[PDB]
């Protein structure tokens, strides 16, 4: 019984160390993030996205000012997942994988205004900024468990 | 008429290029190849998935031995998206998004022994084969269609 429980308080601190390397990568904003995404017809779909901040222990913003059709599969389904993966191409894999649900669509306010900021300092500042969307955070795993 | 014709060649010469950029980033099974599924209830996962061969102009054949959520969205759904993505250094440098459909599920024949084939000069050769998954290939698109 104690070893079932000890074996619990040793989980909890996973999830927090996976919850401290997810803020930093995704705060990261590399170039190789994704966000994948599905309509109601099942179809798949996945687009780069890395304009992006997490925002305390449960939220992640986003800059959206292409990705139509990612766009577009949130406001039918609103599920997704992010991944932040980096590779040597050689040998080496790292990442995380943070799985997400979609919990605003703002035009304006101070998230709209702080992703916009953000966006000013990337290569897309002259992208106009239609939307800054709002997920809160499901699960976050690691980039790839094999047993 | 004249405009209809034009616009058809576009279209198949475009094809062509995508599928040539395709074939070419999916059978150099880059690290940075992920293949992104669903399940019934729009539940969207992604996972690392490097083990692959796109035959003609419409198969892409890939070795299941771990990605066991994948696996069981890819029977619950069928639907899916490979993307290969390179980056250099955090610089962008080309990739591909291959949109999939489940056709075969198998333990042998042609398609397997390929795939096992491929899968010995791996650093997973030690993984066992439990299934040579065949997608069929529905659409091809750019990394990014932003303007
Ligand atoms: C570089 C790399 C390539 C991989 N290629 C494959 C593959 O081709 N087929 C497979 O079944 N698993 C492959 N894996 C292992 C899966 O990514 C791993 O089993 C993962 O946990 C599956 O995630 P899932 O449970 O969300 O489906 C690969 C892992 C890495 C790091
Ligand atoms: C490195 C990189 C980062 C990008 N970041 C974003 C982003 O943060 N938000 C966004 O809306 N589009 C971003 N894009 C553009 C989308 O990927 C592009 O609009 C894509 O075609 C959308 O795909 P979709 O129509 O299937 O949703 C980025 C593109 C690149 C190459």
């Amino acid at each position: 019984g104690m070893l079932e429980s000890v074996r619990k308080e040793w989980l909890e601190i996973m999830d927090r160390e996976l919850l401290e390397k997810a803020r930093s990568l995704i705060n990261a904003n590399y170039i190789s993030t994704t966000l994948s995404t599905v309509d109601r017809n099942y179809e798949v779909n996945i687009a780069v996205i890395s304009v992006l901040e997490m925002i305390g222990d449960d939220t992640i913003i986003c800059a959206r000012f292409g990705a139509d059709k990612t766009y577009a599969n949130l406001k039918e389904t609103g599920k997704g997942v992010f991944m932040v993966l980096l590779t040597d191409n050689d040998k080496s894999k790292d990442g995380i994988r943070v799985y997400v649900e979609l919990s605003a669509d703002l035009q304006e306010g101070e998230y709209f205004d702080r992703i916009k900021k953000r966006l000013d300092n990337t290569t897309y500042k002259n992208f106009p900024l239609k939307n800054c969307l709002v997920f809160k955070i499901v699960k976050i795993l690691p980039v790839s468990l094999l047993r």
